[PDB]
C-alpha cells in the first residue's frame, strides 16, 4: 500500500503543478490586458481634477461622439457637426452685416 | 512515524487544492472585471488616432460633462450648456438683423 | 529509498507554496489595479445610455482634448479653444449692431 500511496500522492502533485501552470500564463495575459486598459483608457488625473485626453504625448481626439443636448443645464459634450452649424451661421451674419454698411453708406452719400 | 509522514503530506495537500480552488474562481471573477472594463471604457483607437466615443454599434453621447474653460488655448471639453447659450445669442442676432433691415427698407421708401 | 521518496515529494512541495505565494501577492496587485481602473476610467452607464464623465461626487472636466473637426457630418468632439473664437466673433457683432443702430437712429433725426 504504502508505494500506492506515493504514487497517488504523486498523481495529485503532477496534477497540481500543470493546474499552476495554467493560472501563470493565464494570470500573465490578464496583468497584460489590465497594462494595455490603463495606457488606452481615458483616466481622471487627480494632479488636474479632471479626466485628461492626453495620449502618445499629447493632446488628443475625440471622435464618434454622438449629438449633445443644446439645453440650459446641458451637461453633454458637443461635436463638430454642431459646432460647424454656428460657424456658418456667424460667416452669414458677418457677410449680412457687411452689406448693411454698405447700404447705410450709400443712404448717408444720398443726404 | 512514515505513516504519519504520510499523514501530514496529505494535510499539506488538501490544503493546496483549496488554495488553489480559491485562486481559480477568484481569477474568473477578475478577468471578468477586465472584459467589462474593456467593452465600456472609452478607449483610444490606433486606427484612428483618437479616443472613440464608439459604444452598442454607433456613436455615442458623453453626459455629465462639466463646462470647460473658455480661453485662447484651452483644451478643455464644452458642453451644451455652453453652446446653448450661443445659439441663443445667433438667434437674437437674426431677428435683430431681420428687423434693421426693414428700417432700412422704410427710410429708403421715405427718400 | 521510500524516506528519498519522501524527500523529495517535500522539495516539490515548499516549491508549491513559494509559487502559490508568488501567485496570491500577485492576483492582489491585479485586483487593485481593476479596482482602481474602475473608478478612474470614463465608463459607459447603461442606465443612461452614455458615457458619463461623473468623478469625485459630480459633472467633471475632460481636458487636453485637441481640436475637432469642424465640418458638416463630424463626431468629433470640440474644446474650448474653439468655442471662444466662436464667442468673439459674437461679442464683435453685438458692437457692431449696437453701433448700426446708432446710426440709423441718426439718419432718422436728420429726415
Amino acid at each position: 500500500q504504502i508505494e500506492d500511496k506515493i504514487e497517488e500522492i504523486l498523481s495529485k502533485i503532477y496534477h497540481i503543478e500543470n493546474e499552476i501552470a495554467r493560472i501563470k500564463k493565464l494570470i500573465t495575459n490578464t496583468e497584460a490586458s489590465v497594462a494595455g486598459l490603463a495606457e488606452d483608457a481615458l483616466l481622471w488625473d487627480e494632479s488636474i481634477s479632471a479626466f485628461s485626453a492626453s495620449h502618445t504625448g499629447n493632446a488628443s481626439k475625440i471622435t464618434n461622439l454622438a449629438a449633445g443636448t443644446l439645453a440650459a443645464d446641458s451637461t453633454d459634450a458637443v461635436n463638430g457637426s454642431q459646432m460647424k452649424q454656428i460657424e456658418d451661421k456667424i460667416e452669414e451674419i458677418l457677410s449680412k452685416i457687411y452689406h448693411i454698411e454698405n447700404e447705410i453708406a450709400r443712404i448717408k452719400k444720398l443726404i
